[PDB]
DNA sequence: CGGCATACG
DNA sequence: CGTA
DNA sequence: GCCG
């Protein structure tokens, strides 16, 4: 068990649901805290639990496992023994826990929104909205729409999208490409967003696209909210009889980088994180959605597909499906 | 102990 | 600050 | 919280 979730295949279902549960709750909890460091020991001690071939059954089944230490283990040790650990069912009743995630989860708040509005004694979706004056117009369409995004997104959902991205896309820039990414191209059946990359075959055609797009969206009466080369729109989805709100990530990259947009953008988070960490410290080169850089021959690599990028980083390749970390 | 991904809106 |  |  190599220690970069990178060096490993994660398939989207595994053998130790329970326990990584367990460890994304402390994970969780230790960002609305703003440790960072503990967020992702968590987070990394769960996905390697993720990777391994069948159920953890006993304690010493941990040994030599990276990033289990005294803490993850005892938690592993009493959802063993008990079914459940003390600590998590702890933070998962804390107010502060229920709060900071309600609040969180709203379209426009992070960490820092949250929390802030937690020490001022706020708790609930209605304090909020009984106080619009402290609101962005991000927070206020985050708060209007919150029911519809908490409403997970089927597959069912993304195939029409596509379709009508498409044809925006077709108008706006003849022969333009639309790419799904994000969780659903590692096979999720849920999402909570859906998550487009555009390109155009010919270098620098996809220029000043993503206004062109958005207006033709927008003409449309598709949009519920938008705000360049990404976009983080609401958008209106037919549903039978009437429609539902349901968030869309649009990002446009020009060919020469739309394997490193691709790599970047169908993730898992936790995924590229140690990607880009793997790169920079094994392998000292810097890695973004935009390239990959030598900075001692200050030279981009040129990456023509994902398996040139998995290649030049000296890792095995693995398809969307295995970077569920 | 230092480090923990990386960028755009 | 928010977002991916 | 854990690695190296
Ligand atoms: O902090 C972040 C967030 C997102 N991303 C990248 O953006 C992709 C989409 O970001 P996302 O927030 O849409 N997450 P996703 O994996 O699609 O699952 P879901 O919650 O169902 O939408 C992710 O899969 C990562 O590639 C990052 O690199 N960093
Ligand atoms: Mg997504
Ligand atoms: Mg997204
Ligand atoms: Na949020």
């Amino acid at each position: 068990m190599p220690a970069y979730a990178c060096q490993r295949p994660t398939p989207l279902t595994h053998h130790n649901t329970g326990l990584s549960e367990a460890l994304e709750i402390l994970a969780e909890a230790a960002g609305f805290e703003g440790s960072e460091g503990r967020l992702l020991t968590f987070c990394r001690a769960a996905s390697v639990l993720k990777a391994l071939p069948s159920p953890v059954t006993t304690l010493s089944q941990l040994q030599g496992l990276p990033h289990f230490g005294e803490h993850s283990s005892r938690v592993v040790q009493e959802l063993l023994e008990h079914g459940v650990c003390e600590e998590v069912e702890r933070v998962r009743r804390s107010e502060r826990y229920q709060t900071m995630k309600l609040f969180t989860q709203i379209f426009g708040v992070g960490v820092k929104t949250a929390d802030r509005w937690y020490r001022e004694g706020l708790r609930t979706l209605d304090d909020l909205r009984e106080q619009p004056q402290k609101l962005t117009q991000q927070q206020k369409a985050g708060l209007q729409h919150h029911q519809d995004l908490s409403t997970p997104v089927l597959r069912s959902d993304v195939d029409a999208l596509q379709q009508v991205v498409e044809e925006a896309v077709g108008q706006a820039l003849p022969g333009a490409t639309v790419t799904l990414t994000g969780g659903f191209r590692r096979g999720k059946l849920q999402g909570h967003d859906v998550d487009f990359l555009i390109t155009h075959p010919k270098e620098g055609q996809e220029a000043g696209l993503l206004p062109r797009v958005m207006c033709r969206l927008q003409d449309q009466g598709l949009i519920l909210y938008h705000q360049f080369e990404r976009s983080f729109c609401i958008f209106r989805l037919p549903q039978p009889g009437s429609w539902k709100a349901v968030r869309v990530d649009l990002v446009v990259a020009p060919v020469s980088q739309f394997p490193f947009a691709l790599l970047g953008w169908t993730g898992s988070k936790l995924f590229q994180r140690e990607l880009r960490r793997f790169s920079r410290k094994e392998k000292g080169l810097w890695l973004n959605s935009h390239g990959l850089f030598d900075p001692e021959q200050k030279t981009f690599f040129q990456a023509a597909s994902e398996e040139d990028i998995f290649r030049h980083l000296g890792l095995e390749y693995l398809p969307p499906e295995q970077r569920n970390a």
